[PDB]
RNA sequence: UACGAGAG
């Protein structure tokens, strides 16, 4: 009955994603070893070439192509505290379109960093994935990170303590800048063709005492890489952030007055409450609030609750509108927001001052396109043009967007349910995309 | 699961 976990590898080409993936897959015996061996073949008459510890993943890339799904029991396996899904990795035609749509959803994500000669170095470099795969897992809002220090038997000498501390610290402060703290990182040197240290200390590695994270929640230590799938925490509500709460309908109701009705996003709404709606930037106090025709005491997220307010009438507050705690974080109008979006079909091709509508929680607001900022590669997340001329169907991109009108949204990572939008033309939803940062206006 | 950018 163990709760389920969704984990993404992300990492530079030929870093070794596949290969520990695979070998974890094998050691976490998943899979029986007359299946490993048959699929291995398997793999061998498909692809010339060795897919030891290699099909595993590239059968996954390949599984989540043209819309074809035939099995996915093969990925599942089981750690000593949870039942553990292999879902996605970069590498293939739709993993953009999976990140951002969200059908594939991953609640952590495993880096691997190679560390051998020249590896390293190259991973990080204007050309390597690594920044690009961590930046992108940071804006997904996937704040839970593994790195597999991997390929590490070919240093002299053979398992380098200062190579590990050099890759480590050049890490960490990189990602102190972009926002994931080490502390919370484990890191594990490995080699993922040795099988080296994944569930037991390696012979190899005397000098590597143990891994330890510094969290909020508690410290944690250990050696392996089981135990770092360990240390992952269960998915849950944000029943603890500010109030947010769309607003999908006002109504005038006769003998109560103005009763807005939404869904609660995240924190809590009770009566008593000084509230304010933005955009409109509207004060009052929540009369009361009612569910299941009971008086309700709070109203936790996911609860539809129909709410009465005092002294504003149903023209001053309309769908679109988000409702948040006066004195906790709240909500303000969007001058202007930076968000990475991928083009779906399209009839022609976008540019520059293109003004489709945009679908962001309960908000119909048309948005300009008013610059063309960089040109995303939608099958690694690689930067392929700075300021590109136009956009077509298949182009991820990152560009700026300015509202025509007063609108309230939220960045993806903070606030999930107010981050992601939908761009729509015609009757054809030609883009989807999350939204990076957001300029509060005045 | 159909439907939906997602919640559902």
């Amino acid at each position: 009955e163990k709760t389920h976990i969704n984990i993404v590898v992300i990492g530079h080409v030929d870093s070794g994603k596949s290969t520990t993936t695979g070998h974890l897959i094998y050691k976490c015996g998943g899979i029986d070893k007359r299946t490993i061996e048959k699929f291995e073949k398997e793999a061998a008459e498909m692809g010339k070439g060795s897919f030891k510890y290699a099909w595993v993943l590239d059968k996954l890339k390949a599984e989540r192509e043209r819309g074809i799904t035939i099995d996915i029991s093969l990925w599942k396996f089981e750690t000593t505290k949870y039942y553990i899904t292999i879902i996605d990795a970069p590498g293939h035609r739709d993993f953009i379109k999976n990140m951002i749509t969200g059908t594939s959803q991953a609640d952590c994500a495993v880096l691997i960093v190679a560390a051998g000669v020249g590896e390293f170095e190259a991973g990080i470099s204007k050309n390597g994935q690594t920044r690009e795969h961590a930046l992108l897992a940071y804006t997904l809002g996937v704040k839970q990170l593994i790195v597999g220090v991997n390929k590490m038997d070919s240093t002299e000498p053979a398992y380098s303590e200062k190579r590990y501390d050099e890759i480590v610290k050049e890490v960490s402060a990189y990602i102190k800048k972009i926002g994931y703290n080490p502390a919370t990182v484990p890191f594990v040197p490995i080699s993922g063709w040795h099988g080296d240290n994944m569930l037991e200390p390696s012979p190899n590695m005397p000098w590597f005492k143990g891994w330890k994270v510094e969290r909020k929640e508690g410290n944690a230590s250990g050696v392996s890489l089981l135990e770092a799938l360990d240390t992952i925490l269960p998915p849950t509500r944000p029943t603890d952030k500010p109030l947010r709460l769309p607003l999908q309908d006002v109504y005038k109701i006769g003998g109560i007055g103005t009763v807005p009705v939404g869904r609660v996003e995240t924190g809590i709404l009770r009566p008593g409450m000084v509230v304010t709606f933005a955009p409109v930037n509207i004060t009052t106090e929540v009369k009361s609030v009612e569910m299941h025709h009971e008086a309700l005491s709070e109203a936790l997220p996911g609860d539809n609750v129909g709410f009465n307010v005092k002294n504003v009438s149903v023209k001053d507050i309309r769908r679109g509108n988000v409702c948040g705690d006066s004195k906790s974080d709240p909500p303000q109008e969007a001058a202007q927001f930076t968000s990475q979006v991928i083009i779906l079909n399209h009839p022609g091709q976008i540019s520059a001052g293109y003004s489709p509508v945009i679908d962001c929680h309960t908000a119909h607001i048309a948005c300009k396109f008013a610059e063309l900022k960089e040109k995303i590669d939608r099958r690694s997340g690689k930067k392929l043009e700075d300021n590109p001329k136009s956009l077509k169907s298949g182009d991820a991109a990152i560009v700026e967007m300015v509202p025509g009108k007063p609108m309230c949204v939220e960045s993806f990572s903070q606030y999930p349910p107010l981050g992601r939008f939908a761009v729509r033309d015609m009757r054809q939803t030609v883009a989807v995309g999350v939204i990076k940062n957001v300029e509060k206006k005045s």
